[PDB]
């Protein structure tokens, strides 16, 4: 279940489609907890496609329901990303996870 809470400023047509290749900066946040993720540290803002299951479900579902310029606020359930599991170290079992989602993109 993807729950969309979108930041207005954009234009609200600009839709992601298939075989597009966009651009985000993402930055991570546990729920209860502290900051593990941030591609504004980095500066390289992960220029990523559209479809072949590189990131995790609940972040392909809420990309594709912006628009360009606008900032969303994801909270992505644990069973579509990682709560059966839990990625080593960095997030735990059943985990329920908060992005920052702007997308500044191309295509």
């Amino acid at each position: 279940g993807v729950e969309i809470e979108t930041i207005s400023p954009g234009d609200g047509r600009t839709f992601p489609k298939k075989g597009q290749t966009c651009v985000v900066h993402y930055t991570g946040m546990l729920q209860n907890g502290k900051k593990f993720d941030s591609s504004r540290d980095r500066n390289k803002p992960f220029k990523f496609r559209i479809g072949k299951q590189e990131v995790i479900k609940g972040f392909e579902e809420g990309a594709a329901q912006m628009s360009l310029g606008q900032r969303a606020k994801l909270t992505c359930t644990p069973d579509v990303a990682y709560g059966a599991t839990g990625h080593p170290g960095v997030i735990p079992p059943n985990a329920t996870l908060i992005f920052d989602v702007e997308l500044l993109n191309l295509e």
